[PDB]
């Protein structure tokens, strides 16, 4: 039901054209160089500019990378991602036939902001990593799993395009690849940035704000409990190679039981807080937001950064770390 | 305001028992037969019993160690701290004159459950590690935070017997000691336990539900985002290092802009939870309802380990880690 | 999908101990001796005592009776079968290498009360009658439904052990056995007890305080409407041979059509009663609550039984019952 | 805690540019050409191109205004301070090295819609008075108070920069200038417009359509006791001269006893409005509500000076005012 193995047969002796060398560019073009491909460098003038010079490849600009190549990577970040599209990219791919346009993330495609013609295919493949621990995985021989979706289909060989590429990157064999969509991996992953790491963040905001104005426990012995020593990225070791109900039985006996009893009593509160966000991402509403923050020219972003790093709990923290040598 | 460091002079030459030579018990007594005093281990004849006779000791009877000691640590696990603590030692104490008795958890003082005679000083050091990851930093030469407290005060000398040990077990110099209670010693270690930890893992079991029910995510493709790719625990152990603010610096900017303007929506949801759960501990309602829990014979606990272990989540977290090697 | 037939070639040669000899267990071991088994007693020196050896039996002591049985069935009541478990067959279960533990009830296993070891085998055979209702059916030749689960899985033999006393009791070749489990036996068995039987009681209880109180109807004319005429011992045995909708045409037309038009209505008011009592039983949290009135001593259950027999309703029965001849 | 004197030491010799020449651009440069400095005007080429020649100064464009200079004053309003600063002093101030940027509101600062480089010193003097009210108050002598903040320190003589413009303004000596923030300028100025001057307007307005739609008064009459006698602007000259509670002497005792006993009454109504709007603007919101209707064309603002100016109040005022001479 899910991917083990592919070819590399379908884009053997093409051009590969690898657009952006940032983080996700570097690790990615970097594998398939020693298996055996033609991969050429599309890039900013920029200070990467050198640096995948020197690293062994050949630099080129953003639109003559396209003309060159049949099977372009789009490695660059999201925020940019729109406006370097309709200067660059879109006038030379209504002077092609056929093309394999790839992408690393499905936010501009699924909503709507990226639209490409119908002369073209659109796929997908998205890591489950984060590119400085790839680079250190490679040595073993090991893989990591990826997610793989098709948007547009125009060859018939639009499927079998996208699973070589996941053997191409170092991914499978010896990972998982998963068949999915493109309205699924933005929905993924936007749901952990809204739903379960601001109620993270805002419980033990909230359990500083209780210990020390309302019991008198004092400003630098409630932070050593909370998250200034390292038991919260102990605990989390062991969900990713046991378990997360397996983990527990490493713990005291009065540990398990008010643990237990109140994850199943606090259960439908935060069940009401998931269904609420997820249908604002689904309509599109969520998307329609984050593009008028960067049009008023980021009011509200400006002023949340400012009263969260001079607060009491981020004052308190900051003399904490002042004294332990951090 | 807190201390760095303190003396070894009212410990020495006299003869340091320790009861219980579990996972507490084998570390701080490794790091204060290296500072040179007089340490004996009182067990149970037990399986430890020839673990702690190989290891270069001298184990004697639990009744025993107490009357040749002058200055006892119980490091024996909350659960049968009682029922050992009325049969062995409380007959002796009565035969003593002078005696320093020290804890390294608050729960059985605070709520009044184990109640020492007006002959002895009660004192409390306790370490804000794990014990694997105290004997793995004594070959450095650093330390690691402690929280002391006294209840009960006789000779006038017992707050400088409490910051001797601080610096005998290996915690100052180059660590912090912080001076704290009884009872917000026992309010911390409990507000971990019943506000964040049953909230986070909450609200990754109702995301997977939501996902899977109603948008129609594979089982085995939400499972790799939310928790089964070590995420959570990369992204935590910059919070011990950098800040919890400071550590977002490192992300997207869409990212930025879902956990900002959320944590400061969902917060005065969150904090009704808190003040509700910090309530029903201070009063003592837990500590009646965990013994009386005991007593029946534990018929929930076993019933919410049957119930949690055999859901949708974990039947199928089950089949992906018999896929990924684990 | 049901069970109709079995064998009794597996428990054929061997000893079959019998735990108490009190009203199932006088029956059970009444149709096992016909069928030709080795049958003996293991009764307390009791009143049963006597009346087991002069039935054609021998008559040992609990725990010796293990000592000989290789098959052992526990027929004895719930409220004191935890208290006799451990001081008399738990040292022994040690000592034997194979055995087979049989329950008729489901409440002490599935709540985890009584936890056998690894080395048995731990089954369920569960009568849907009374006992004196079975020895006046097996002169006929009839049968009786069942009920069976395994708890514990030994031997692989496990389920085809169960089979053959369904059939060597008497209840297969004739009756149902139905395949189950020990949670499934204790929800339907303490449903019955909770949600119609009270609301049955106090609803009768309530047509007599409506009509003597308000509406001025004799307190001797009240009572022989609602139950102390057999009229409610008339319709109910129409249902066990009939249909409980189908022996509503013995009825008057005026009377089916007051009952089905307020069935329908009432039914979303007593819908929410149910889901509220079988949630506190799978919970585990009906066994907590009746594990700490036996140990305060029955102070409620005491209170409540005064409260019964000394109300308005039943002070009437009384005289009332002191006029028919009853 | 307050500011009474300061010097001019810092600020002479150097030029003192300063940018627009429109209500606060005239007033401002008019008493620092008396003060004896050196003083050139940056304008548009404008109307107030020749009215700042022939007023004897010298005119010059923008960015070769900031060239010339060494401390420059934006005197220009807020609604095009942003389109105009980034294309004309923007690409200046990279090329210089020391700098001294001057601002007349927080506005555009404290929500980080103009953001100088690290190089510069940002400070602000804020008048509260008109202009209008100033040039006719520098004849006599006085002062009038004035706001002074710093965001950015960048030599170490920021703050005594500060004080002497507020003395060389003509503010200080004879006035008051108080410390204050970029935030707490912002703040306040737009907590006039918002909470206290729309709730008089709007009570004015509802006093007249309860007087003539309920109890038959004319309409002519109904306007004469409100707002069309100017009886509202004699009691506010008396609470900038004798206080607010002390000017209610000089009225009747039945006026004194109608307005304490209902501003106590109504006192939390009007305190749930004000929450709300102090909150809707420290957040950022506001800013970001205001710069999308900019970007929209004014469909809302086009909408509301239409429905206020052709209502029942208006329309009676314009023939009230067509028979009183006005
Ligand atoms: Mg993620
Ligand atoms: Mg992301
Ligand atoms: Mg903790
Ligand atoms: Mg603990
Ligand atoms: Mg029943
Ligand atoms: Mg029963
Ligand atoms: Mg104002
Ligand atoms: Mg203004």
């Amino acid at each position: 039901k899910t991917v083990l193995d592919a070819n590399l047969d379908p884009l053997k002796g093409k051009t590969i054209g690898v657009i952006g060398y940032g983080n996700q560019g570097r690790v990615q073009a970097t594998i398939m160089r020693e298996n055996g491909l033609n991969v050429i460098v599309g890039n900013v003038k920029d200070k990467y500019y050198e640096l995948a010079k020197k690293e062994g490849f050949e630099v080129y600009e953003i639109d003559e990378a396209v003309r060159r190549s049949d099977v372009a990577l789009l490695l660059i970040p999201d925020e940019v991602m729109k406006e370097v599209y309709e200067k660059k990219i879109a006038p030379v791919l209504q002077g092609k036939k056929e093309f394999v346009l790839d992408f690393a993330s499905g936010y501009n495609v699924a909503f709507g902001l990226i639209r490409p013609p119908k002369s073209v295919d659109t796929i997908m493949v998205a890591p489950r990593m984060v590119g400085e621990g790839i680079m250190d995985l490679h040595k073993q021989g090991k893989g990591y799993p990826v997610l793989l979706g098709v948007k547009q289909d125009a060859s018939g060989k639009a499927w079998d395009y996208a699973k070589a590429i996941a053997k191409g990157i170092g991914a499978i064999p010896g990972g998982i690849a998963v068949i999915s969509s493109f309205e699924e991996e933005a929905l993924l992953d936007l749901m952990s940035e809204h739903t379960w790491v601001p109620i993270l963040f805002g419980a033990i905001k909230a359990c500083y704000d209780i210990a020390v104005k309302e019991y008198g426990v004092s400003p630098e012995a409630a932070l050593l409990e909370f998250y200034a020593s390292g038991e919260l990225a102990e605990i989390a070791r062991l969900i990713a190679e046991e378990g997360i109900f397996n983990q527990m039985v490493h713990h005291s006996t009065t540990s398990q039981y008010g643990t237990l009893t109140r994850m199943f009593k606090y259960y439908d509160v935060v069940r009401r807080i998931v269904e609420n966000e997820a249908k604002y991402i689904w309509d599109g509403s969520f998307a329609k937001e984050w593009s008028l923050e960067q049009q008023a020219g980021y009011p509200v972003f400006y002023r949340l950064w400012e009263l969260a790093t001079q607060s009491e709990m981020a004052k308190a923290e900051k003399e904490l770390y002042k004294l332990l040598g951090r």
